[PDB]
């Protein structure tokens, strides 16, 4: 099937860009990070963005190893994203809003990608979820220290 | 609430500091994603070799990004490695997909030496003004010399 | 055990055991080519095939204890496991490029067996289903693996 | 930065993992009561194959209630809650290996019979959900195996 | 099984199983306070709360297995320890402070019963009361960097 | 270009050759045993099964490799191993004494090959009789486990 | 001050002989246990042997560091202590009852330490609470099997 | 001499002999600050605290070390380290932004003479001069770890 | 602190803060034993003495936090702990039977603390007193472990 | 016993089974040894003669599972132990190099019996003869690493 | 040290001091194969090189230490070293074909001395036999793994 | 692209892979060699010493190579280069340890000429050289200080 290896490069080549886009805007979070609750979110944005570099690898090979390219170099990946990220210094309550900001695209895209894979390939289907199980708990770990 | 002592404060070094690390910065972040892309989208008679040596040297590439950020950040002064600005001030010739693996090869070796012509000017640069920032510039160096090393060597013939 | 509804057991038996009989002969088979690979490329294909050899054993694990769990009993003794299965894998010494080939065309009749598991157990039990969705992404990208070194 | 991103998806999985959380945490309170309390010819097998299954729990537990949480909603695990919410076969005192075994299965059995309702209820809902209820119910079919294995004969 | 001064078994019957379904709510409770905590120290607490959990856990099975050791069974059962325990924390959310305070409260309450261990054990069963101190010890030092917290 | 004995390395790999179609087979046949096994010791005896699978799978390796070392292929495909090997494992579900003795059967026979290798091997090359003795020790150890439970 | 060594040294003697013996006897049972139990049971009194090894370590160091020798040659060990341990085969239940009454000799001899080292060097007594805790343990584990 | 040069070895005790006492001060007021922090960032701060001491530790040994294997003794008595440095950490219980500012004046004062050995040593011995840039690259980023919670 | 007895971290405060003194000056001039250290024996007592001076720092930590833990701050400022302590150990190079005789003089005057501590505590708080005996049990084996070597 | 030979184990366990008393005792005497020695070379003889003791504790165990596997029982309780066996080991302190001369004497004689299993054992079991050689191997290598000590 | 038989440790060193030789120049003949080889296997065989040399590093250290055990010196300086032993490997720059083809003549020649100990010591120390034994297995799978390459 | 600067750097640094290799062999046989009262510490050392100078050969040799330039490292080649004081049979303690510390100190002043001559050369390569004067200066300190006595 050609066209179940086309679904899943349809489906998960916007993941691995958003997770790739997440991995550098990340660690533009984690260097430039302020404030009284530095060094616990300056750990929290690395452990995020080396989830961010896992997925963006699961999600790629699974489409390399149904036989299709992936593009995703720099500047393909700056032309589909974008982000909130500031360009210097920030506080740590804006570098969590930011990055919740970019971690929400990704969720549209991998839920898009779930409801797109459940009837033509359950298998990349699984890759999808098992990212956004991932990605949902980041999320949360990030968004808890604004609850109040 | 600008690092290193001695002296009061000092915005010149700190200044030398971002003016030659950033492109560090910039490069290794950037050899970061083209290097996944090239781990990715490599084939032909040596791909599980090459396959694993591009992850190790995006691991390296990743570890230099940050100890020059850091370095930076830590002399007092903001980076800017949005995927926006890298994008801008970077570029690769790593194929938009698969490649025989001398042809990745290749490509990455071309975006180190573009790496390489930086960390040499930040040696050369920092000579004169910050020995502790230059010593990352030369650390770095040294690394990104034998990765390329080790990606030439399968060329020899 | 239980009134825990016989077809449910008897659904995963039928699917899983055909992913049994050929994961575990890929064990057999993959260190038979893993000792008698030769040639340019032998080191990281002799290696490699140690690792497929490796995943194929505990995909096996899995998918029969899966049917064990649901209270079914498994046959895959070595004659059984002979009867069920064929490989392409030589007897003997061979070149690296033949050894994948081979071993490429065992992991394609295994890719068969777990798409009709992941098929047929859907209106039935969601759970050994995901057992035979697990193993297929394994296997699908050792085969990648694989087959890479060939595409040109 | 909402919090709740789908309110639906969050009812969802309180609706069908709150009880999973509730019956996987009281395997952790009631298997220790098992492990210490085993006796008979099987006991050094027996007790560390309980500690196990209550670490097992715990890990379950925990994923259970952190998907919750993680979409928005509270759960309440109290002590107080947890024992309205639950019961068990496990005797309060000394008891013989194979007797240990029938309780710790009796709850299992009733925690399969929630897991199974979730994989039912979140199948058109949320499948990432679902994904957390067919990976609990795994591990937990394995163990019952492990454990029930002893009995066969 | 078989000794057994029944006097010093029940001596350590007596004084450490408060002390055991104090520990072991204390895992539920503290797992219900790490699940729900949220504010500006949320991952810190929530990383806190779970090594405190893990302590408590720990202990409650040293205290259990030196009761049976001893000869006496322990009921620790859901419905005994639920009975035989109280808790303040929250049934929902909650931030930070309000359950470090609340998990305070249930430790307080751990080491009162604590301290009757250690008195009681004193002319009875030193070993029995080596427990108790080497339990006190550890929660008398997790009190701490929750309630530091609070300091200002 | 350059010396050795193919005498050698062809006497030793008929002496070792039934080692590894016995040993492969005892990977298959003894994780069949793994998962069928029922009855009062499942989990210490499935765990020892495990074990003695992981053994006998280095075994295979160790001597498999040691022939190819000597320069010659060996044939180790199910097709093959299943024509030389025969098991007296259960087909399906057996309590855990007859899983046992099933398994040392199969090993007894191991032995034979095994023995005869050491005894064979003692006037061609010490070093592939190392290999041999090395595997024997393991399995006369792993027999004993096995078979100390059926002592009484 | 000469007396708390010469405490020690009294009641700690005969912990170090015992725990030595233990691990002799449990190394004879571990080696000779036959039965429905054996592997259990054999990696059960391995687990004996290595406390009770470290048992008699603790205990001799003790005594060495306040400054007195100690004699636990084989010949004085074997002078002052005996064992139940069958000579040959035994079956796990007999094996499990014979070092379950060398455990108990050896309680008997901690106790009488705890007590006698009370008045007189509490740190010494600390190595005895510590070795009884570790024993009274094993006990169970071993003796839980019979208990029916 | 034991030596070399004279003026090497003399050169490396006269700008890391003032290395030694700082970081060997800040291991000792380090631990003061982590035993006595208080307040809402408690943990995270008592975690870092240690773990700059930890760092202070190696850099004090690695110093020293310099300094006795170019053939020279070095003076860092308990008496000799009071001498020869002071610090602004409080005396009892503080607030972590306190502590936090306390530390980072302990390490300014020790970044100066950092620089004065990397400065002092650049015509003499690059060897040594090595040392110095080693930690004061380590203590750099120490400061800002510390430093950026205040930049609130 | 607490709800109750200010006689409890008094009395921890009173015996355990000579026991912190002494430990934290132990790992100060024990590195300077280690770096200064010569003779025939200097690698295994530069070894040794690092390892007397890792025991101290652990010590250090555990009396001290004891105390806070109890509600009571501590100063072990190095200017505090100067006033507090001496040394015999020398301020250069020294053989290291000289060395092994400053150690043990250091060891003999907080042994004098801590069986102070012992005696003290045992009336007032059996936890704190616990702490005590710990460190005393490995100080003492930490001596025994350096005099043994003179015993020549 | 298997389809196989009594005059095998037999012959074992007469040429085994001083090896397994006599290792089992430089356990015992290896640890009177570690716990009694005194001098200028305390630590380094301290840490090894605990190695011996561990080496020992593993030749015993290797020897006595040999012996067992081959289906005869082992008799090395303390009293047979004691009875079979002697040392030169003193009963108290003694320096390095007496300690040393007494355990390479208890070596010596081990490696007597060793010599006697291999020479014994060379046309009855080349696979318990392997046990004696492996066992020989370690214990020549021990005896260097006392011996070398007092070389000069 | 020492020995028993004048005549045993004669024949070891006899037998093992040329395998001490070809060992000792593989690791260093070997290391500049791993530094200077090139071509399109460039890191499989650069890594494949590397383990090589820490075998031979190995098999050296236990031929040396059996010899020396025994009570006789060996000389294996670099002069000695260079004066018994030749290479092929090149003196610069090679293809991966060309160093296996060197690596794989330099153990063809320890090949022939660890055959030669082995057939000299089976009457004399059936102890150093079993060390040439081990050393022999390792290095016959070593060219088994470079020389595959070769096959095609 | 300046092939001067890699001869060079391959110039000042080849020695350092020649003694450092020779200091493997050499110290092997001092440690299989030592005798005397303190054997089990100084054998101790001296394979860390070993296993320092082998690190030390490697990543030299691997500069030299990164530079793009081969290295003769054969056996032959480091035998005419390099001599050692290391006793050919059995050797007492402090004499295994003053021919160990004569060996380094021939390997330090080649180190020193490295470190002089790659200041106007190459930083980076300079930099290695450094790096592994460093942990032979702190092994020369371990040897030594056995003899302070
Ligand atoms: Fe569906
Ligand atoms: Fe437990
Ligand atoms: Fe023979
Ligand atoms: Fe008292
Ligand atoms: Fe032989
Ligand atoms: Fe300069």
């Amino acid at each position: 099937d050609p066209e179940v290896a086309a679904a899943a490069a349809q489906f998960l080549t916007p993941v691995v860009h958003k997770m790739q886009a997440l991995v550098v805007n990340g660690k533009q979070a984690h260097w430039n990070v302020r404030g009284s609750n530095f060094i616990a979110i300056h750990e929290l944005l690395d452990s995020v963005v080396a989830h961010a570099q896992d997925y963006a690898d699961t999600a790629a090979e699974r489409i390399v190893a149904l036989g299709l390219p992936i593009d995703s170099r720099v500047s393909t990946m700056a032309e589909k994203t974008s982000t909130a990220v500031p360009a210097g210094f920030a506080q740590w309550q804006d570098e969590i809003k930011a990055i919740v900001s970019d971690i929400d695209a990704a969720l549209v895209d991998l839920q898009a990608a779930i409801d797109g894979l459940d009837e033509v390939d359950l298998t990349s289907q699984d890759v999808a979820i098992e990212i956004k199980r991932g990605v949902d708990k980041d999320r949360w770990f990030l968004l808890a220290h604004l609850a109040e």
